[PDB]
């Protein structure tokens, strides 16, 4: 047996390993910064790696070009020679191998995030369509404010507990929503109130607005601000320059149009076109572009 | 009878429609949300609803393309297969059908909104001249300033009387302008006070500039500020785009004078054409310029 | 006598009352925002206000085109019909013509802001040059937030003395540099902190940066503030469009170099260019263009 | 013997003394800021000083066109009458020649700033690939932002010891991080507290967000707000206009990769293609692009 890499199943496949990245990028980062220390997300994130280890099997199971190559001794040589390492450190269960306290443990599942590169590579699939690129930017803008809303709250948490004096970013929560620490640097915002702010103030960094209630204090926070200053800038310019690309080309047919109207318009204003004749050229203009486009 | 589709009284109708449109979009969800619990706007609200069944009637009496087609009954069936459906469920007295507090009856009036489809029906007429789309896309940006100013002030006026503390911005515009809440809840800010600051606050929010005096602070506050800066940036994007795209093409005239100046103005320099030849050649492209255009 | 319009005296003569049109555009708003109830600020405002004066008499005696008209009746004729009438009411020496109080004077003196259309008139000769329309931008820029500086200190102005309760920006202003206003509307800040105050103000919120310590609190103000950010939106699409198509334009040689030496330089890769053919190729292309552009 | 300015040997060197300007244009502005009244940097920074006198050396020995000059009377009569007094000025040994405390000296050595000349010449060599000028153009406007801090900090530093009355943004930062200045301004903030927070405010002001807790209050600070909104306004615009520009000149073969085969695409549609046919067009367009770029 052996699937052809263009078949509507392997199309499917790839379009369902798309979504199971994404789950990958937004769960892995939030469990790492939020939760270290069955559930219906533990049986979940077990379904999840379960697949990807099948999207290894596949892999080994799927013709690639040089024309199709079909024998599976070249097929599963072109993988080692390739992305075979990469496909199986995302896929290593180091919890079920390591025990060095469970902080180290939990931590270390932020290995799945090479899971994202099997999106770098089928770009050759998913950049095919306009309105699916739109979907690639947008999710790719809104999980660098979730990555980043991870980092923040990991720099807010490694100051929080310490000599601090109630300067950095958390303090500040506890006071503005009137839910204050304890002396002890205990009790004060949920996890919904602190995951909601630092997604908030690292999308107020990128769209670059500050109302006001978050600012960074601290030299680390002003250091992480500076530093998405200059993501900001580069992301934002790069992503809303294809963005607006995208939507350009969505619009291209209609854009041409007014173009070609305006030709067709200012003709006939400079020859003063008999309105006989006029309404002659505007339907033939109307005719000739629903026909060719 | 029967009415032409490009007759001039069937585009003076279309242009007024336009106006009526404007009118639903600013009013209905300003009612819906500022004045939930007969006037000069009262009966100007029940002429508007009657001027929308007229425009069904017109619709009914309309010739259109799929040449011309003029028989009532083929225009009939294609209203009947196309657009009645939204135009009468936007035309119904929801008044008059239910009677089961008075707040159902003003909030399904929010159906009115449905009125804003003929509006993208008729891009065709709406969208011809540059100095009118310049009108649509700075009323596009106005209006969607306005919807959610609606929705901001809905957002804090359904947590202003909970269990609050005192946190969200109902109560910090209070402290702000020197109307405070009394102990109840009651009291407070104008409805001049709050919808001028939630337009102030949604303009703010859109064009990513923050004076820090207005500010999100509960989850819901957040949320609703995450969705307006992934809302403002892609339309942003694209009305802003959009509007400088616009505005360039009517300079298309000048900017292509401008480079062909420059042109003949190198070619002139770099072949040194002496003063007696040099200005022939210049009040030649002055006339064939403002000749041809 | 008659002045040819394409004389050398007529273009230094054009380009002077550039200078002139910037300080009445700047000292105008300012002295009847900032300054309402010998020095040089009185001296030099009788020495502009001849100069526009004398500037008529050149109008009645330049050539004009409808090659060249050049007959005195003929001439003042096309006058006494176009511009006359607009740069008449831009000269009308009111301070010794009205005795009616110096509120109304100062205020009236405003006609003066008419001598801007002496710009727009000559487009033709101040556009000509790239690093002029660049001089002219930049300007225009500094002007929109000197004009809406003098209306914000109007708007604050207006209510300051109001039963305001200490909520206008010139209050909070008071209280941020330690110079409080008394309650009887005395001390408080110097013009100085007044002017540069609200010239920081609009420059914050014309380029979309709020730093927070000033910050739109009345009603007015935050309806000043939406008007602001429809103005800053609109000329950012059209005032800093044009400067970066103006610095592309300053840059386009070298734009369209980059761009064909990058095809010369692939063509080059594709064909694999032996070292001794290679170099008589890209030396070439380097020769040809600095030799024609 | 003499250096032919295109070798292998000139390339490096050339790479070089690019970063030898970094490290000028990072460590002069700072050290006269900041650390104003051997060490681990004074030997680095006489190192460099050493090396950008070896450079004027190697410019008396170094080859020019006007095909190449080899003639060393000829080469050190063209640097004498070119760049040779600039190249100089900024490597005069100004620690020996003032006994005139270190407050002039660490002042007077600004002049090492003329070494950006230096880069400003040998464009011809450091634009050649866009990769390299992407990390130009984020090295210029990550060096505007700490030459701005260095102004920033050199305002709030001359003005606290003045009768400043704590409003200066030096004072606000003492008491923001719990460092409040004694009586006798000694203590406050340390130099990495005051660096990290000169420099976080120059990039919110370039990048044209406020977060709200540094803000300008006192007038030479608004004025340099003010200077630091038109210098940001123009730019951030030029720089991210010509890295926006980079960027699309680098995926420029992807955009026209997709351009034409929407071309083929709706080609394809057009003509309605069967698949056997069909294949043949677009695996030929993929044989040809793949190809020809």
């Amino acid at each position: 047996w052996t699937i052809l890499h263009y078949s509507p199943f392997k199309a499917v496949w790839d379009w369902l390993i798309l979504l199971l990245v994404i789950y990958t990028a937004v769960f892995t980062p939030y469990s790492a910064a939020f939760l270290l220390k069955c559930q219906p997300l533990a049986v979940v994130d077990l379904i999840v790696d379960i697949m990807f280890i099948v999207d290894i099997l596949i892999n080994f199971r799927t013709t690639y070009v040089n024309e199709v190559v079909s024998h599976p001794g070249r097929i599963a040589v072109h993988y080692f020679k390739g992305w075979f390492l990469i496909d199986m450190v995302a896929a290593i269960p180091f919890d079920l191998l390591i025990f060095g306290s469970e902080e180290l443990i939990g931590l270390l599942k932020t290995a799945r995030l090479l899971r994202l590169v099997r999106v770098a590579r089928k770009l050759d699939r998913y950049s095919e369509y306009g309105a699916a690129v739109l979907f690639l930017l947008m999710c790719t803008f809104a999980l660098i404010a979730h990555w980043l809303a991870c980092i923040w709250y990991a720099i807010g948490n490694m100051e929080q507990p310490h000599m601090d004096s109630r300067i950095g970013w958390l303090h500040n929560l506890g006071d503005q929503i009137g839910k204050p620490y304890n002396s002890s640097g205990l009790g004060g915002p949920s996890i919904k109130d602190k995951y909601v702010t630092a997604l908030y103030f690292t999308f107020s960094s990128l769209t670059s607005v500050g109302f006001g209630n978050v600012s960074p204090n601290t030299n680390s926070e002003k250091i992480f601000s500076i530093c998405v200053m200059l993501i900001g800038s580069l992301m934002y310019a790069s992503i809303f320059g294809n963005v607006s690309a995208i939507i350009q080309r969505l619009y291209s047919g209609t854009a041409r149009y007014h173009t070609q109207m305006l030709r067709v318009r200012e003709f006939i204003r400079f020859h003063q076109i008999p309105n006989p004749l006029r309404q002659r050229l505007e339907e033939y203009f109307q005719h000739a572009w629903s026909y060719t486009n």
